[PDB]
């Protein structure tokens, strides 16, 4: 396992994480759910990650990738590549979620 | 490259991200409402069917399968799909299967 998929609200809160997060970043799903992904991001990378979330909602379903350091469970910084896109449905004007694929770089 | 698709329990495309164009040659609109098994080489079709039956039993754990996908220009592309069932946090009901689809080459 190299990656896991997460669903976020527009502000960055984890609302679903697949069980591969254990092998990838060391956390059980319940240790991520309800928290903001930005809370696991190295301070120096935090604005970069915030901008990505603002930009991905403008791209309207097109994918945006970003790299940043993620705080693993054993308190080491892991280089992470996240590819993000918005999810919507056509009986709605609202962008409902952001879908992220979170891949451990090395 | 790769794209994410959302499926019902039987394999019907209910969402596909736009990277499907570069990966398999179809617009999302050309896949939606169809079963992924309809794009699968006959020889791989039972293997892909079993995967959908098995992934629902694995309850959130990932299952990978490889199969040949009929691209838009009518060539067989080897695909690696990693699948897991999705349910809302702390909620029991399986709503969808999520697939990450890579053309292996
Ligand atoms: F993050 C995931 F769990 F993997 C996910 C959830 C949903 C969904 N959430 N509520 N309804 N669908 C939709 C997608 C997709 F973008 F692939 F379609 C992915």
């Amino acid at each position: 396992p190299t990656e896991f998929i997460s669903r976020h609200n527009i502000e960055g809160i984890f609302t679903f994480v697949d069980h591969r997060c254990v092998a990838t970043v060391g956390y059980q799903p319940q240790e991520l759910l309800g928290k903001n992904i930005v809370e696991f991001c190295h301070p120096e990378d935090q604005q970069l990650l915030r901008d990505s979330f603002q930009q991905v909602v403008k791209l309207k379903g097109q994918v945006l990738s970003v790299m940043f350091r993620f705080r693993s469970k054993n308190q080491e910084w892991l280089w992470m590549r996240t590819s993000s896109f918005t999810f919507q449905n056509p009986y709605s004007d609202e962008i409902e979620y952001i879908i992220c694929t979170n891949t451990n770089v090395k």
